[PDB]
């Protein structure tokens, strides 16, 4: 849907952008490398059209940086340059570009190569989601959340920016499987997953870390702010009326351990895990159905 | 690794083929639509180079058939044609083609667009493997085995070919977790996984279907032959000396339900599941540590 066009020439850039917007895409113009970096950071991009010679650098150098910013990890990049030498073609593709059009770009071909780029991007995005999300709940699975804590932790140390973590665990869940069966247990987990998915800010990262265990990172959020939010959700879950398959009404609760905030005195990300884990056991021994931070 | 090249012209085809094999790919040549059909059916292909005007029809008609032989339903297809009309470009891409070179093809561009196609394919295939594999055992998970039974069922019906299925479940495994802990339980599961991985042929498809449950497809194997194989594995498992965390020796066994063979009477793949499931319950009620078929 959203396409970023990096070209120094006014005439060429306004032309390309008219063509692309005309077929129902959103066009994002960038007159320079400097303005391109600004647009990548600030807007989710599906395809890039990339000039080679910009007034403030070379497209090749920007390819690397685009792929490492991409929140999904791969993005189709199509070169649109005056450079016609086959050596320049091989270099761009090897640098990470997907396609390469020599100027002047022709409208029919351009829109068809964008079609082909977005088709592959759509398949990639689906394959990615099935690899990193848990099948039953559609939350992030463990093997991916581990990598994302690491990469999210480092990111917030190499910046003066807060990062709170919650670890939650369903109260007396083995008792629920024994009373109402595995199949009702599965439904309770699915219901909690759906409440977590819809209750937090869009930046919050939610994982199904174990059978009945969940971990949530809150970027740019203090420990106190994360705790009030998670305590509203815990209140909401406690007042849900669940039905068994024999029309028995029942409630469930979860316990929470919160950690992080100011990360100054926390050295590795695994120290963040253990503070949250210690707090969750605090919550379990302190009467359950509560958050501790 | 394997590239299919469909071109009517011997000079062009042997040239393209030399270029591709030169960069460490295997080249499969096809002089005509007729010979291409026979190569697609008989060899798994990573990329196709596709001429449009063949003596016995049009490449575009072949695109659809190529995409449906991919087990996930998508393959990089690069048009390499004399056709320079924008309508031929738009229709090839819309038909399913990924890329399009106008003749005369240059070696550098050709191999760089192949690189681009195979780079995407390699990332997709890795994302796929992480989505279909269970982390603990490294076997196929449930969501994938369900789809693969369907795929293998239909494919064994569209041939006069046998297909046996086993369903197994560990005997008194809750007792093993309760006596020796969750972590010894995890090792017992892993031990069974290792026995399955090393006991069956190359052709066997092995899945972790539940916590402690496994299903195995045996292509071109009778029910009687699948039963002795799974019974030799059951004998091997029963004679393993397992250690607790306090150097206590113990044995574990599984019960087996086998199904399928001649597929003539069998209507859907779900019927295969239930016959195996029924047999496994028979095996559990009959004294456990045994196979029933
Ligand atoms: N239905 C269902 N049950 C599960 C699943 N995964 C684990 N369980 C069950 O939930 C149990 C959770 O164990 P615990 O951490 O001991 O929690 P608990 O026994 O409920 O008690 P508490 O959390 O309050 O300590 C373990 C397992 O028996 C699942 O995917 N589905
Ligand atoms: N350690 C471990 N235990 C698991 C895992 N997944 C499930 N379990 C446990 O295994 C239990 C198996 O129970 P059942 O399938 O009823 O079989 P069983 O109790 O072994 O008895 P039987 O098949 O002989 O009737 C369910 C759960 O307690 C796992 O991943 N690891
Ligand atoms: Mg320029
Ligand atoms: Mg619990
Ligand atoms: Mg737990
Ligand atoms: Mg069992
Ligand atoms: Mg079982």
């Amino acid at each position: 849907r959203k396409i970023l066009i990096i070209e120094d020439s006014e005439l060429q850039r306004k032309l390309l952008s008219r063509w692309v917007s005309k077929n129902g895409y959103i066009a994002i113009e960038a007159e320079s490398i400097s303005v391109a970096r600004e647009k990548i950071i600030s807007e989710s991009i599906d395809v890039v059209l990339l000039d080679w010679e910009l007034p403030d650098g070379n497209g090749i150098d920007l390819i690397s940086d685009i792929l490492s910013t991409s929140p999904v990890g791969w993005l189709p990049i199509i070169m649109v340059t005056g450079h016609t030498e086959p050596e320049y073609f091989k270099i761009a593709i090897e640098a990470g570009a997907t396609d390469y059009i020599t100027k002047p770009a022709k409208e029919i071909e351009l829109l068809a190569r964008i079609f082909s780029a977005l088709r592959i991007k759509a398949l990639h995005d689906q394959l990615r989601e099935t690899a990193i999300r848990d099948v039953m709940t559609g939350l992030y699975n463990r093997r991916y959340m581990e990598e994302r804590i690491e990469q999210e932790f480092q990111r917030c140390k190499r910046h003066d920016s807060l990062l709170s973590m919650a670890m939650i665990d369903i109260d007396k869940f083995k008792n629920i499987n024994d009373t109402y069966g595995h199949e009702i247990g599965d439904q309770v987990i699915k219901q909690l997953a759906h409440e977590l998915k819809t209750s937090f800010a869009k930046s919050a990262i939610i994982s199904r870390f174990g059978g009945e265990e969940f971990v949530i990172l809150f970027p740019e959020t203090g420990v106190v702010d994360a705790t009030r939010i998670l305590d509203r959700v815990r209140e909401n879950v406690s007042k849900l009326e669940m039905k068994s398959d024999t029309d028995q009404i029942f409630h469930f609760t979860f316990s929470g351990g919160v950690a992080g905030g100011d990360l100054s005195d926390i050295q590795s990300n695994q120290e963040l895990l253990k503070i949250a884990d210690k707090n969750l056991y605090e919550a379990k021994s302190s009467g359950r159905n509560q958050i501790i931070s």
